[PDB]
């Protein structure tokens, strides 16, 4: 009963594209990489996760790597370095994200996010980048399980938001991305944090909706309907709504923001949306 | 901007306390530095800001550095180099914040700042520390004025608190403050910034309620009580308690950390109220 939003996927996913169609209107474009650069990404890639004994095919990688892809914000790139840098360590904290965590040998991949980091950026950019990468995947690691993720996560949607800010990478995000752009209030905006709040909402509620079957499949309460009784279309509906005010809310606020900086904030976010509906 | 909250002042600062005592019950302590201490703290504040040409005097910096006495964990503290650099750190921003922007020289400030942090911390917490300062003073800078704090300010609870993680300085606060005390889960939370975001609200409401009077006379809108009508004794008594719910609830939650941790977090704003009514 609450164990499936089924019923409710093609409305919200409409009624998602329509609130994107007008109040961001601008539709997300997709970064081409040349076969060298994505050869280039993927080796990069399995050498980081070699270590770990884990292998993994081209054709995964590709997958995890499409958000990247569609969630840049192509008119504004600047150093394509860095946008590599973003699809390696993206998809091989996807790939991490995605072990079971008795696998986790802390010593054997931080060295493999340092050498991705050191190769793509310049030397302050790396250390910022890797800072992030370092600080998410430590935060995977010490919520397993933890009180403190049972208590954010059932307490009230800003509690859970609150978490997610990290938990949902977008922090990560942004402190890896920024080199991408060179774009001075961007810059300040991913080191304050302020970019990845001004995007965790938009990003968490569709990442939610779209994997609430699989995830509360696997017994995982990172997920924002799980506040809600998805079996009753009368709370389920009223709920999608307070998020929806959520996500319209944020934007609206984003397009206070810098034309570069809201560009990039509204590409991450109607971006995601839509590589996360696709194939 | 001729408005007040001085009808509410006795009965806020008595729900206030009786919050506290309902769901934090530790009460917050004083860290007494030495005379010495005390010395080495405020030369160096002076050096600091020598640059910038205008001086301060000892009873500033002791009205500045108290929140800093008051608002940490003194059962916690391990490392009091850590401690007197986020004593020195705070006083100096306080006064930066307290300058016309038109003397905001940064080429001269910034390299002080960096030097207060490779003096007190070991290499990697003093880029983090140094990197915190950077970032909260160059935000100062670029909000002044821009219709970013406009729409984040006027829009929302919601919005205005997401500004405050950074604008009130809790962020920058946890991140030169984790070395003080060397325990690996609040070093990590400090450094994801879910210790600034738990701690923002308690941090803010009480900030802003007994600074209200100040800063709308001054026509400053960094202040979440310009969000309800205060001359409305109705329309406020239902935005006071909304946010005493707001600090109920994220106090409730402070409690799910490790027992270090949460007591840090508590202190932090139970010590800033006492701070603050002082
Ligand atoms: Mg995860
Ligand atoms: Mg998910
Ligand atoms: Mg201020
Ligand atoms: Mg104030």
């Amino acid at each position: 009963g609450r164990s499936s939003v089924r019923p409710y996927l093609e409305e919200c996913t409409r009624r998602f594209q329509e609130m994107f169609d007008r109040h961001v209107v601008t539709r997300p474009t997709k970064v081409e990489l040349t076969d060298a650069e994505l050869r280039e990404v993927i080796d990069d890639c399995n050498a980081a996760v070699a270590p770990l004994g884990k292998t993994v095919s081209d054709e995964r990688w590709i997958s995890y790597v499409g958000v990247v892809l569609w969630s840049q914000s192509p008119r504004h790139i600047k150093d394509m370095e860095a946008f590599k840098a973003v699809c390696v360590l993206n998809c091989v904290t996807f790939v991490w994200d995605d072990m079971d965590p008795a696998l986790h040998d802390f010593g054997l991949f931080l060295p493999q996010l340092r050498k991705i980091c050191e190769k793509y950026y310049g030397p302050e950019d790396a250390e910022v980048a890797y800072e992030a990468a370092r600080a998410f995947v430590t935060s995977d690691h010490m919520f397993r399980d933890s009180p403190i993720k049972a208590a954010l996560c059932t307490t009230s949607p800003e509690q859970y938001f609150r978490f997610r800010v990290t938990d949902i990478g977008v922090d990560f995000w942004m402190k890896m991305s920024y080199p991408i752009y060179r774009h001075p209030e961007f810059t300040e905006h991913a080191k304050t944090s302020l970019a990845a709040r001004m995007t965790t909402r938009g990003l968490t509620i569709v990442n939610d909706f779209y994997s609430y079957d699989r995830e509360v499949s696997l017994g995982q309460i990172t997920n924002c309907f799980r506040l809600c009784d998805v079996s009753d279309e009368t709370a389920f509906k009223e709920f999608f709504q307070a998020r929806l005010d959520d996500m319209i809310e944020d934007i609206e606020c984003i397009k206070a923001f810098d034309q570069l900086t809201q560009d990039v904030f509204l590409d991450l976010i109607y971006g995601n949306f839509v590589f996360t509906t696709s194939n």
